């Protein structure tokens, strides 16, 4: 029988006045004897209807897959409202409800540092740059290298791992070649969480 | 004072009899006044001498950093042996204790989804593929994109959310140049965890 997804906002998105912060509801594996799904959204438990629903598609096998996706202002989510979307198809024996809300706490600051390529690594095509961050509550956070206003998209960061203060940590690696390192070009470490002074900082790194 | 990070083996490393999995115990912001910096690793709580100590680096403002490399044995990890770094350093009022090893719980298989571009997203420079998966106990999971055996690395993947029924999800965004979209090109998500059969599946995209 259907699945259900929902999924919280971009940690970007709510960081930022100018991004639109949203809630995705999904629904895969519905049948196509009974392709019909229903949508009802509740913030505090109250339904709201400014909803936007995707057409259906029939995706790849047999069954079609549903997008519903809901608009949450900034002020709200911060206010820790709920978010719930329930589901309805005839294939269920009841509908199935999701419920997503910031996490509660105190918020706490994240601390970044940036460690530059290893000895053993020097004589490879391409080496590594690392961006280490901690100390950090909630957990949602935007990680991003880039270099001379380009973004460098060749990075894969961690998901927060839970220490034992109660706060998070990661890292995030970046892989340049070689070449661009030892020009003397510099590469920063951009961080966004709720917690930072302009919910941004940066870290920069380079040779010598 | 000195701050320490410990982090857990990568997911595809302890996946893999070919690879080499390894805990690894990070310093930083220790002071020029006292640079020497002590490692003890335990093992289930017995000390073990086969820990790798890197030699430590006088980076950016300064404060020196220190990083020593413990291997794991895949069985061990398995076996749910406990792993603790301990640090000490002069200007430590007592030394810094870390502990990882892998989450208690019965393993629970990932079910992997992809989804091709929208409607409203056809008329780009650029495209976006989505890989979900959920379902999946414990959160370590390797998720990654390829086309044509080559690796695709302009992808985003979310931290894992623990959902209502204790099993984790994630979405794996691809960003591709919609040139290649159209041109009929497969593109496949691979997901690794131990639950799947072979630690292994895929998932392929292509247009129509």
């Amino acid at each position: 029988g259907p699945s259900v997804f929902l999924f919280p906002p971009k940690p970007k998105d709510t960081l930022m006045i100018s991004r639109t912060p949203e809630v995705t509801c999904v629904v895969v594996d519905v049948s196509h004897e009974d392709p019909e799904v229903k949508f009802n959204w509740y913030v505090d438990g109250v339904e709201v209807h400014n909803a936007k629903t995707k057409p259906r598609e029939e995706q790849y096998n047999s069954t079609y897959r549903v997008v519903s996706v809901l608009t949450v202002l900034h002020q709200d989510w911060l206010n820790g409202k709920e978010y719930k979307c329930k589901v309805s198809n005839k294939a269920l024996p009841a509908p199935i409800e999701k419920t997503i809300s910031k996490a509660k706490g105190q918020p706490r600051e994240p601390q970044v540092y940036t460690l530059p390529p290893s000895r053993e690594e020097m004589t490879k095509n391409q080496v590594s740059l690392w961006c280490l961050v901690k100390g950090f509550y909630p957990s949602d956070i935007a990680v991003e290298w880039e270099s001379n206003g380009q973004p460098e998209n060749n990075y894969k960061t961690t998901p927060p791992v839970l220490d034992s203060d109660g706060s998070f940590f990661l890292y995030s690696k970046l892989t340049v070649d070689k070449s661009r390192w030892q020009q003397g070009n510099v590469f920063s470490c951009s961080v966004m969480h709720e917690a930072l002074h302009n919910h941004y900082t940066q870290k920069s790194l380079s040779l010598s």
